[PDB]
């Protein structure tokens, strides 16, 4: 049986098996034993170890593994999209290493965004549920402008494209507003204004900011999301041009109707002072690479076509005016934002978040944007790689 | 345990002999033409031993074994179903159905500007070429008609194949829409200004002869020696009435955009050659495989392009593609694609497969209205969008799947 | 051997002139007795009526009056004035009006300013004082847009040149150019930041009542007032124009210690300034008239802020329509969305043209169709030579 | 009439030495050459010391134009003190010494002239104002002017714009203006149609000699040939026009640049050039021959333009700064009008990097900071500028 042909490659004809040597064996698979989709498994485990190590024999460990047992499977048999995990980890740690040494850049400072220039994280959530971190994965930051496009698939899988883009445009820019008086696209300022404006129409501003935060949750399998007032507020007295598009955008009656414009720009703020970590935002990243489904949760939490539009104009708009040079040389959908994060999504492989504070001049993350050219460089991630013939870059989803 | 052996009773269901008749026809169903390269051995020992044995058309088990030794490989791919696409009969009829919903679309002027871009607007052909050599075509597919901007890619590819990435682009941009860009560069090689930049590197220390010659000899490879041609009608008149092209030269020489020791007029000549290259929907369609198959023909196996010509040629495609459309055509359809004046739209699917669609009448963009129809409805059907997820794509149907 | 020797030029052998042969004399000049240059003598005149009846005026009757005046009033008589033969101009202004009064286009402002299309008035002041009206010449109307280069003229005069030009560019038109400066005075943006150098370090009503007594001056006390009407009506409208007031604010345009907010309110309030054609037509004509009110000689602005406003409402005056209007034209001039059209003829005299409804480039469809009919009239053309003129005629001349 | 300027010129004197003649008509500013006293002069040539008999058989034929000049009734009447601001303002621009030649002839940094012609004829120079340049877009306004004159306001703009620039067509697919590359090319290939290029090379050489009062025109074939090798701009333009079919029909494109090539090469001097300066100034009279040379039209049309769109990128800056219209060329000549007093050219090659001799551009700033010539200055109340129309 299921259970039985797992019990013997883990046990090597050994009769019973430690519980540290089913964890590490488990943790190799690059899985964590905080995995939402290994509760059960882990309460039994919880459980049996209170009837005092201890160790289990084939009817023990078949009582913990069953209620999980297909996605122990997978996991054991390399059967993950990335099968030799550990491996590929070392070059993540070593690309990570790599771009410590580029000191460029000045953190923003018309905020609050002072933070050191020293953080450096980057964390990789596979569409399996495979996890890696190294640096400063932990430590909260705002998403600022890598939330637009977590609010972008929002609308869409509530509205649809056509209404969504009766309103905003989908193209690159270089005004504000293009020739049909939408701006541009969703990734820019003008742009996702109006978006805020169609998120959760007829409720008032705090139960809309609930909404999203209850969206935000599911996208990130309910990893840390918070909020940062100090940011808000000082957004809030820094937001001149913001204002100016907020009016502009009234002038040309781009909002739909029924929208307090002031309102909308306040509620903006706030969304740019959603606070994640490394390792909450390359979950919310995974969701994407994962075609809407959250990867250590398997809920599905946005339609494929909220998740298919977002990545197209990641691809296209993502990076400001870097978004035409990183589109050829790194292929990937990605989303920057001014504290510092570049939130990056390998379609059908894994998501992930580097964050650095200091930004080159265009706006991006110095170690970020080093890092996602050493990443495509090294592995054939980048979209119009081949996934057959690509010369000697490294391809993670096969083996040895 | 042999590979010709269990190959053999695969095919052979109950029965010791295969009549030849029933391995032909086998093997076309898994897409495959008995005209493919890759196969010439074991055709001729067929019709070879259909010379030597008085009828009784039947293949033993070392009668197989004698004319399927050759490609041994390639034949149990096929018949094991390991093709990108293993149900191509069904994906075909899907193919047959978007073209017949495309061919009652009868909008769009026929290039009016010439010498004979004025072709019939009933004329609508698709051609498919996968990554494994499957073929399909339907509606004229065998009509020859010039690339026009739809050679833009392919020469930016053998550019960039020669000389590399960085070389190429001291001299064109590398992004989407004055004629110059920020640095006196062409904004991308996929528009005029651009593609006679490249042009210009091309060879370069070589008459245009022999120029000619070697881009000819490339376009051969790419299309695994179907046909390539040149109208020299269409060369003429491109050359009588290309005054914007010559502006474009001109403008160009005078902001120091070509390489050093340039002939401009020459260049522009030899740009309006290239723009009169020939092909039909099926040798086209063979072409865009090979940027599918990351620079190997797949109906040859040989190595055309550098897996970096080709990444650089598909990002291009995505974005500068179809003029003006481009961003519409990257939303909606998500595929790198190259339209051209005479009707053609060169089509990859990556890992997948490449098409060519042609019908002559264009629309106000200069896109062939069919074939901009026959590509929407194609990612609406398929989940070929460049975001499409592998494995979550709610109804979309997926031909590299089974059942 | 002066009273006196104009007073045969007036006396036909005659040694007593008749008050009201010495009064049509004086308006034939095209001067008006309510003229602040003449109120003394027509004073020592209505004086003399209460005093004696024998309506006449001996040889030092007249000189018992005139003598306040005499430089002016010889001036008048004996032809000196810019326009010598008022009388014939008059008739052809008229001329003019009624034929732009056939011109029905034109859809009035729509934001309420819906005034009647019916309306149409054309005032005249030459830089000597002489004066005319046809049509609704004493309706009152919000200047808009026609305040820009009267709050220019007042900003170059208090503050010089080159310091107002740090703020704001000198040249035709994304609202700001290549330095970071809005374009010119003569569009929102410009002005707006214009309106936030006039008197800083003192509140917004100190502010209005400054430029109020301002623009008094320059129009010889005529009426000069305020609609708070269209005061409310801008402020609550100007969605763009506090667009443009945030943007300049993020790209640092204002001086230092600006409330950008104040200052709209008060680039509203500016907008809603009144005036009719004979009021504003002196306003004209002050700038025609080298910065001097013509109808009080008093100086009103310096040469310098003068020149400076008439040669950008020459190339930035007319919205999108200025430079067909500067090539066919050729006079400085500036359009208002209540629809009048500000309009100097340097060195001759100032116009206030006033027809609500407007063009799609949101000039007065009569007032453009008067200015280019006046120009095919007379050499008033900037580059109109003033000895070989073709057909036009001159009314600087004796003809 | 004739008797009364006799006596004006002498002391009371006896009789007029003709040297105490020819000083007073020089110190009005008139040259003893201009075409209009030929036949005054000629009555000299043919006879020391003249009585009211000898004055008048040689006055009479030209004594309306010597009465008003000396009677001082010429537009500037106390021309020599005009002279020495003029001077000034020449010693003043000398010693600016940044710029550079072009480099695509190379002519002398040294060089600097400029010559003065009002519109009675009366002529000052100081510098180098013989030596011979070529007008390059100097030319652009004489071309325009002529065009219009032969073929009206609403033909030529069919065909180019009338606002400056702010991709060589506007959004009308018209060239911007006549003042730039793109206008004047389409502006060339309007003047005498369906005639070949040599005649229409003649035609407006005769018409430029009757603007300059037959003083010096000519045309320089290195110029010419040099213009021709260094013309890729150009030619990019002459094809984006034909494409867009801006030029009428019948024309061969190609040949109308070689055409624009030599009228861009045509040779003045800053003497010749200030009287076709002083022919726009004057409504389209030439002021030293008195007669009709361009309709008043055409001449309006050409200053308004000169005045928006004649200083290249400069040309906003310098409308509000100096308020005159003005051409600048490649060469370093600036031809410079006020309107109803006179007309200048200066020349010095070395260009500020907008393409404007930066001697030029220095004497134009300072000649309106010293006189009340700015086209909006007031003529009655002018602060302290100087005004050269006045008597005291
Ligand atoms: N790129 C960013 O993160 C900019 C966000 C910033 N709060 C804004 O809206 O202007
Ligand atoms: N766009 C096309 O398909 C052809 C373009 C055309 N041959 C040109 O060079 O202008
Ligand atoms: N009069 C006009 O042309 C516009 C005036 C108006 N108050 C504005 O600022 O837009
Ligand atoms: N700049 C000029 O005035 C003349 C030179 C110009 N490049 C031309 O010959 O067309």
């Amino acid at each position: 049986s299921l259970e039985d042909l797992l019990f013997y490659t883990i046990a090597e004809g050994q009769e019973k098996i430690p519980v540290h040597k089913f964890i590490t064996a488990l943790k190799s698979t690059g899985l964590r034993t905080s995995d939402p989709r290994l509760k059960e498994c882990m309460d039994m485990l919880r459980l049996t170890l209170q009837t005092t190590g201890v160790m289990l024999d084939k009817d023990l460990f078949k009582k913990c593994v069953q209620s999980n047992i297909v996605l122990l499977t997978q996991a054991f048999r390399r059967k993950f999209v990335i099968p030799d995990f550990m491996s590929f980890t070392s070059h993540i740690d070593e690309l990570y290493e790599s771009a410590k040494k580029q000191s460029g850049g000045k953190v923003a400072d018309y905020i609050l965004a002072k933070f050191s220039p020293d953080l450096w994280g980057v964390s990789v959530c596979t569409v399996d549920g495979q996890r890696h971190s190294t640096g400063d994965t932990k430590v909260p930051f705002c998403l600022q402008s890598c939330v637009k496009p977590l609010k972008y698939a929002i609308a869409v899988n509530d509205l649809g494209t056509e209404y969504v883009h009766r309103y905003v445009g989908k193209e690159p820019s270089g005004l504000f507003l293009n020739e049909d008086d939408k701006p541009h696209n969703p990734m820019v300022n003008a742009g996702a204004i109006v978006v805020t404006s169609l998120i959760k129409q007829g409720v008032n501003n705090a139960e809309k900011f609930d909404y999203v935060m209850q969206f935000l949750n599911k996208m990130a399998g309910n990893e840390y999301v918070g909020f940062s007032n100090a940011t808000f507020q000082s957004e809030r007295e820094s937001g001149d041009r913001n204002f100016a598009i907020g009016y502009y955008l009234k002038e040309k009656k781009c909002f739909p109707e029924g929208t307090d414009m002031v309102g909308i720009l306040d509620f903006y703020f706030q969304l740019c002072s959603i606070e994640v970590t490394c390792e909450s935002a390359s979950v919310m990243a995974a969701t994407l690479a994962n075609g809407g489904f959250c990867p250590i949760t398997g809920e599905r939490v946005l339609s494929p076509e909220a998740v298919r539009n977002t990545l197209s104009l990641m691809h296209s708009c993502g990076m400001w005016d870097f978004s035409g040079q990183f589109a050829f040389h790194v292929g990937l959908p990605a989303k920057s934002g001014v504290a510092g994060g570049i939130l990056l999504v390998v379609p059908n492989v894994m998501g992930m978040m580097c964050w650095s504070p200091p930004l080159d001049k265009m706006g991006n993350s110095v170690k970020g944007i080093h890092f996602c050219h050493d990443l495509v460089s090294l592995c054939n991630f980048h979209n119009y790689d081949n996934l057959r013939h690509f010369a000697k870059k490294l391809d993670p989803r096969r083996e040895g």
